[PDB]
């Protein structure tokens, strides 16, 4: 549906803007990315993994429309616990490490319609929420590895994204 970028890019690094108002052109993106990331298989998305610098993510932990999950201009209000398991995501493809997470987390967000929700979540809807918003930070799973790990992870996906 949508093309998926692929590490290393400069708009997976960049802070993305706020949706200004959630209309049917946000709704759009929104159904766009769903149908990315199921295709896909991944569990979550953010906008600026398909080029678009907006504060948009698409998360569904079991993969069947039951719990779908739109957070728009998310952020996190409060969270407690620690825990991590090893994370992979669609723009580092073929690569997983363990990442130090909150076990718990209290968020706010708009869903496709525009409608505020306040929610709280764990296991694994909480660290695929923390994910999700890193994306919106420009932040990815390798930044918290060492600077030659996360540099050796580049040089492959680099190779990678050539010989596709
Ligand atoms: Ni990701």
């Amino acid at each position: 549906a949508l093309n998926v970028l692929i590490y290393p890019d400069d708009h997976l690094k960049v802070v993305c803007e706020p949706v200004t108002e959630v209309n049917d052109a946000i709704r759009k993106i929104v159904d766009d990315m769903f149908d990315t990331m199921y295709q896909e298989k991944g569990i979550g998305l953010a906008a600026p993994q398909v080029d678009i610098l907006q504060r948009i993510i698409t998360i569904d932990v079991e993969g069947d429309k039951q719990n779908q999950f739109v957070l728009i201009n998310p952020e996190i209000l409060a969270s407690e616990g620690e825990t991590g398991i090893e994370e992979g995501c669609l723009s580092i493809p073929g690569f997983r490490a363990l990442v130090p997470r909150k076990e718990k987390v209290t968020v706010r967000a708009l869903d496709r319609d525009g409608k505020e929700f306040t929610l709280d979540a764990d296991g694994l809807l909480a660290i695929c929420i923390q994910h999700e918003i890193d994306h919106l930070n420009g932040i990815l799973f390798v930044d918290y590895l060492s600077p030659l790990k996360r540099q050796r992870i580049k040089e492959k996906l680099i190779k990678y994204k050539k010989q596709i």
